[PDB]
């Protein structure tokens, strides 16, 4: 039978706009994600979270020590960044693509770089986005729709090392076989056609689609950095 994770792909572009990267991506073993740096030292908090992320999970690759390792990831760029005249810090989606046994895949997201099902030719945001429009759409005052484009979807409500406490949310992954998973920064989403972005993450190859991707991206304007994690599940 069929391992939990089949293959898996990940891609990372600056595009034409921003000066820097800075997103950070994570394939390593059944753990999967995406942080997307903010400020001066952007790069530097995406960077250390996954570096300290991976650290941690590897020493403990289970539910308990996923999350001990996202709390050692803020304490660690909180305690690198927090002197600092300005403040960076950055987002982090993490995924463990765990067998039944250990409880099955979970996500601990953090921040405004979503996880997305794509499941019998239909992509949904599985994640919760932590921005004042992110707290708009929950509420049902507007559509998922709507908030891509909104003037506030890029305030944060939470973020990585910024201070010494986070509350990441946490929560099991609803998915099985023939389903995929997509990690991604908000850059993808910035300006492209939706049914493009589908078209492209549901591309039979996953280093195909992830390709595919960051090219719609850049092809719309390239505003952001994208960064993005395609996951087979078996
Ligand atoms: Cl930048
Ligand atoms: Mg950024
Ligand atoms: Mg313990
Ligand atoms: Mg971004």
């Amino acid at each position: 039978g069929m391992a939990s994770v089949l293959s898996a792909a990940t891609a990372t572009d600056q595009g034409p706009v921003r000066e820097n990267n800075q997103d950070a991506c994570l394939a390593d073993g059944i753990l999967y994600a995406v942080a997307d740096g903010f400020g001066a030292r952007g790069h530097h908090a995406s960077a250390t979270a996954l570096k300290t992320l991976s650290a941690g999970f590897a020493a403990a690759p289970d539910r308990d020590g996923l999350l001990e390792a996202v709390q050692q990831a803020n304490l660690r760029v909180f305690e690198l960044l927090g002197d600092e005249p300005t403040v960076s810090g950055t987002t982090l989606t993490a995924v463990a693509v765990f067998e039944p046994g250990q409880g099955g895949p979970l996500v601990v997201n953090i921040g405004d770089s979503p996880l997305y099902r794509i499941r019998d030719g239909h992509m949904e945001q599985l994640t919760d986005d932590h921005s004042v429009a992110g707290e708009l759409v929950r509420m049902g005052e507007i559509t998922r729709h709507e908030a891509r484009w909104h003037p506030q979807r890029h305030l944060l409500t939470r973020a990585l090392g910024i201070g010494p406490h986070i509350g990441p949310d946490v929560f099991g992954i609803d998915c099985g076989p023939g389903d995929r998973l997509l990690i991604s920064s908000d850059g993808l989403f910035a300006a492209a056609d939706e049914a493009l972005i589908v078209d492209a993450a549901t591309s039979p190859d996953p280093q195909v689609a992830v390709r595919r991707l960051v090219e719609v991206a850049n092809d719309a304007g390239g505003s952001d950095n994208t960064t993005v994690v395609v996951i087979d599940l078996g």
